[PDB]
C-alpha cells in the first residue's frame, strides 16, 4: 500500500487527484468538511477556520440562501490560500445531453468553480461521457457514487461493481468514489466516505454513522466526509481537528 | 382500464394527479411539454404558446441562464391560464437530510412553484421521507424513477420493483413514475414516459427514442415527456400537435 504522496506520482493520476494527494500528505488531513450551511458568511468563515485542518470542502451549493458568483470567488481564494479541494456534491443522476448543461450552465456555473463534482451511475455512462464534454476541457474531475451511507440503498453488488467498472473505464475523468469503503483496487482512485461520525447513531431520515477508524482502518477509504459531527459542534474547529487526527491516524496505521 | 377522467375520481387518488387527469381528460392531452431552453423568454414564450396543448411542462430550472423567482411567478401564471401543471425534473438522490433542503431553500425554492418533482430511488426511502417533509404540508406530488431511458441505465429488474413498493408505501406523497412503460398495477399512479420521438433513434449521449404508439399503446405509460422532438423543431406548436394527437389516440385505442 503506498502513501498518499507516492499515489500523487502514479503514472495513470488525474492531475486533480494528484493535487489532492500531494495537499493531503502535506498538511496531513484525509479530511472533508460537509459544509451544509444555507449562509454564505458561515461557509466562509467555517472554510477559513477550518482550512488548515482539511483536504476538501464540499458544498451543496444548492441549499445556500444567499449563493452568488462572487461568494464563489470568495471560497476559491481560501481554497488556494489553505490549500483544500472545492467539491460540489451535486450528484448529477440525468442522461448526458441535460447533465453536461446543468453542470456549465444556469445560475451556478458549478464548473466554473468546483475542482471535483459527483454523479451518479444508474442512468448508465452517457450521465459521464455528458459531464466530461464540460469537465476535461476545464481540467475537472468526477467521482461516481459506488456505495451510500443511508438506510435502503440499492447502491449495493452488481450496482457497486458497475460503478467501479464505469469509474475505471473514464479515468480521464473519473478520479474516485464515493464510497463506504475501498471498492476498486486500482490505487489511483479516492474512495470518500459519508456517513461518517465519531459516536454510534443516525439520524431520523435514514443516515447512518460509522466511525473514522471504521471507515478509514477497516474499511480501507481515503477520505471522511463529514458533516453534522462537525457543523452542529460549539468549536467546529476543534471538532475538525479530532476527525482530522482519528483519520490520519486511520490511514497511517493501515500504512504500517 | 378506467379512463383519465375517472382514475381522477379514484378513492386513494393524490389531489395533484386528480388535478392532473381532470385537466388531461378535458383538453384531450396527455403530452408534458420538456421545456429545456435556457432563457426565460423562450420558457415562457413556449408555455404561453404550447400551454393549450399540453398537460404539463417539465422544467430544469438549474439550466436557466436568466432564473428568478419572478420567472417562475408568469410560468404559474401561464399554467392556471392555460390549465397544465409544473414539473421540476430535478431527481433528488441524496439523503433525506439533505433533499429536504435542496427542495425547500437555496435560490430555487422549487417547493414554492413546482407541483411535481421526481427523486431517484436508490438511496433508500429516506429521499421520499426528507422530500414529504416539505411536499406534504405544501400539498405537492413526487415521482419515483422507476425506469430510465439512457442507454446502460440500471434500473431494471430488482430496482424498479424497489421503486415500485416505495412509491406504493408514499401514496400520500408519491403519485406516480417516469418510467418507461406500466410499473404498477394500481391505477392511481401515473406513468410519465421520457425518450420519445416520433422517428426511430436516439442522441450522442445515450438517449434512445421510442415513439408515442409503442409507450402510450404498447407499453401502456399515461404521459409523453417530449424535449428537442418539439423544441428543435421550427413550428414547436405544430410539432407539440403532433405529439398530442399520437399520445392521446394511443390512449384512446387502450381503452376501446
Ligand atoms: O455524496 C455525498 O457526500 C453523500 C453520499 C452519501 O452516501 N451519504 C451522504 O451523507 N452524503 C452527503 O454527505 C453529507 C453527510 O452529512 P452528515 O450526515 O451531516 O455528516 C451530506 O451533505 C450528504 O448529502
Ligand atoms: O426525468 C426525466 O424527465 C428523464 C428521465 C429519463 O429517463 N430520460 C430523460 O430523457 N429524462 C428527461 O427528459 C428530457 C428528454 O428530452 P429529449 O431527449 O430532448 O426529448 C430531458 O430533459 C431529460 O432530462
Amino acid at each position: 500500500e503506498l502513501s498518499f504522496g507516492a499515489r500523487a506520482e502514479l503514472p495513470r493520476i488525474h492531475p486533480v487527484a494528484s493535487k489532492l494527494l500531494r495537499l493531503m500528505q502535506k498538511k496531513e488531513t484525509n479530511l472533508c468538511l460537509s459544509a451544509d450551511v444555507s449562509l454564505a458568511r458561515e461557509l466562509l468563515q467555517l472554510a477559513d477556520a477550518l482550512g488548515p485542518s482539511i483536504c476538501m470542502l464540499k458544498t451543496h451549493v444548492d441549499i445556500l440562501n444567499d449563493f452568488t458568483l462572487d461568494v464563489m470567488k470568495e471560497l476559491i481564494t481560501l481554497a488556494k490560500c489553505h490549500e483544500f479541494l472545492i467539491f460540489e456534491d451535486r450528484k448529477f443522476a440525468d442522461i448526458g445531453n441535460t447533465v453536461k448543461k446543468q453542470y456549465e450552465g444556469g445560475i451556478f456555473k458549478i464548473a466554473s468553480w468546483a475542482d471535483l463534482v459527483n454523479a451518479h451511475v444508474v442512468p448508465g455512462s452517457g450521465v459521464v461521457k455528458g459531464l466530461q464534454e464540460v469537465g476535461l476541457p476545464l481540467h475537472r474531475g468526477c467521482l461516481l457514487i459506488a456505495e451510500m451511507s443511508s438506510t435502503g440503498s440499492l447502491a449495493t453488488g452488481d450496482y457497486t461493481r458497475a460503478a467501479v467498472r464505469m469509474a475505471e473505464e473514464h479515468s480521464e475523468f473519473v478520479v474516485g468514489f464515493i464510497s463506504g469503503s475501498r471498492v476498486s483496487m486500482k490505487p489511483e482512485f479516492l474512495h470518500l466516505t459519508p456517513g461518517v461520525q465519531l459516536e454510534a447513531g443516525g439520524d431520523n431520515l435514514g443516515q447512518q454513522y460509522n466511525s473514522p477508524q471504521e471507515v478509514i482502518g477497516k474499511r480501507g477509504s481515503d477520505i471522511i466526509i463529514v458533516g453534522r459531527g462537525i457543523i452542529s459542534a460549539a468549536d467546529r474547529l476543534e471538532a475538525a481537528e479530532m476527525y482530522r487526527k482519528a483519520a490520519w491516524e486511520a490511514y497511517l496505521s493501515r500504512l504500517g
